[PDB]
């Protein structure tokens, strides 16, 4: 009943395009099984939305990867929060939300700004630029280790670190286990950071610290929460950044009419994680024999759920495949949804609204000139190379 599909949804073929694959999964049925993997697949909305908002039948605790922590050693640590099913997920969330809340925005809002302003400014000074580079990463490189509270020494560990993280949750291909054979130097600089006295006062890691006292969480815990922020935190924004500037540069007339209306600019951000959807997939593992989509599932198995695909499925989107700065954009999968929907995403909506209205009031045309270069890895989807000219306003 279920029909098998010989797709590898980790293969460097799918990652250079994946939209028509992602049409065939959607097509072939509510569920599909892959025989590459040997784990299910659903590709449409609603079946991805299903699943997420039931972690008690589709749970994280056996890793939102491929591997199966039931079966294999996890390759670090397993996160107390991504990879933790309620109620032992419950008061780590709750800390995380409150360490990420609209206070703390607040306090780092003007400085954000600020920075973003100023990086545009520069950018402008040159003309011809790397988007990635110079503006996706170096942007995001410029506030978050800060407000983080992280020492200078050693950032370089950073996108290496969340490159390997990403990877892990695929499967063991290429990308994966060279990933994680180069991946000491990283864990070692990432895991000493987490430590209370590595964490500037006023930052989010030392934050996390300070509520160590409330019952919540106990300070043996805190590290792990401080690195499931420098896990989740930095690539995540850089390829949501680099992904609202690509869907500028293709679509100028969605940035003519952002620069008419500069307060389009934090839709204009959701609508780039809608279209691009950094986060492509994750991974779930079924607790007890379940049917989903008129098809069984049976216990223990791994299901993939494809968010971009999701997020451009045409049953439950108009014009999927158009970027709509307009759009009504609720209800997108981009940053998950339910119990572990994305904890950080106040400040990766801020970045990216302080990113692009800074461009909407500076820049007035965005063209590509030059090679643009896809970055592959087995969860995140985005450029390593996105040449620009930028002309001012
Ligand atoms: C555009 C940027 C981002 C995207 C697309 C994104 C995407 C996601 C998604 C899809 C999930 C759900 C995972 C699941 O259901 O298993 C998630 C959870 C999470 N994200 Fe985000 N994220 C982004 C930015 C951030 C930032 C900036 C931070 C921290 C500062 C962060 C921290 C986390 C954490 C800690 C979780 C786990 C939450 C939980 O399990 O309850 N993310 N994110
Ligand atoms: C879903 C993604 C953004 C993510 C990656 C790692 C962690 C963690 O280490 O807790 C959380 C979320
Ligand atoms: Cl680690």
């Amino acid at each position: 009943t279920i029909p098998h599909l010989a797709i590898d949804p980790f293969s460097l073929d799918f990652f250079d395009d994946p939209y028509p694959d992602q049409q065939t999964l959607r097509d072939a049925g509510p569920v599909v099984y892959l025989d590459k993997w040997n784990v299910y697949g659903v590709a449409r909305y609603a079946e991805v939305h299903a699943v997420l908002n039931d972690p008690t039948t589709f749970c994280s605790s056996r890793g939102v990867g491929l591997s199966d922590f039931k079966k294999e050693k996890p390759w670090r640590p397993p996160s107390l929060i991504l990879e933790a099913d309620p109620p032992a997920h419950t008061r780590p969330r709750a800390v995380l939300s409150k360490v990420l809340s609209p206070a703390t925005m607040k306090t780092i809002r003007d400085g954000f700004a600020a920075a973003a302003d100023a990086k545009v400014d520069e950018l402008l000074q040159r003309g011809c630029i790397d988007a990635i580079a110079d503006l996706a990463e170096a942007y995001p490189l410029s506030v978050f280790p800060d407000a983080m509270g992280l020492k200078q020494e050693g950032r370089e560990h950073l996108l290496p670190y969340a490159g390997l993280v990403f990877n892990a949750f695929g499967p063991p291909n290429e990308l994966r286990q060279t990933a994680i054979e180069r991946s000491a130097p990283h864990q070692a600089y990432v895991n000493e950071q987490c430590q209370r006295p590595n964490l500037a006062p006023g930052g989010f890691g030392a934050c996390i610290h300070a509520f160590t006292d409330t019952g919540e969480i106990t300070p043996d815990e805190a590290p792990l929460l401080v690195r499931s922020l420098l896990s989740a935190g930095l690539d995540t924004t850089v390829n949501g950044i680099g992904a609202a500037v690509y869907c500028l540069a293709r679509f100028p007339g969605e940035l003519q009419r952002l620069r008419s209306d500069p307060t389009l600019a934090r839709n204009a951000f959701e609508e780039a994680v809608r279209f691009e959807s950094p986060v492509q997939t994750f991974f779930r593992t079924t607790t007890r024999e379940v049917e989903l989509g008129g098809a069984v599932i049976g216990e223990g198995e791994k299901v993939l759920m494809f968010l971009g695909s999701a997020n451009r499925d045409p049953r439950r989107w108009s014009d999927p495949d158009l970027y709509d700065i307009t759009r009504k954009t609720s209800g997108h999968v981009g940053f998950g949804s339910g119990v572990h929907m994305c904890v950080g995403q106040l400040v990766a909506r801020l970045e990216g609204e302080v990113m692009l209205s800074a461009l909407a009031r500076k820049v007035a045309a965005i063209d590509i000139d030059g090679p643009v270069k896809r970055r592959f890895n087995n969860t995140l989807r985005g450029l390593e190379s996105l040449p620009v000219k930028l002309t001012p306003a």
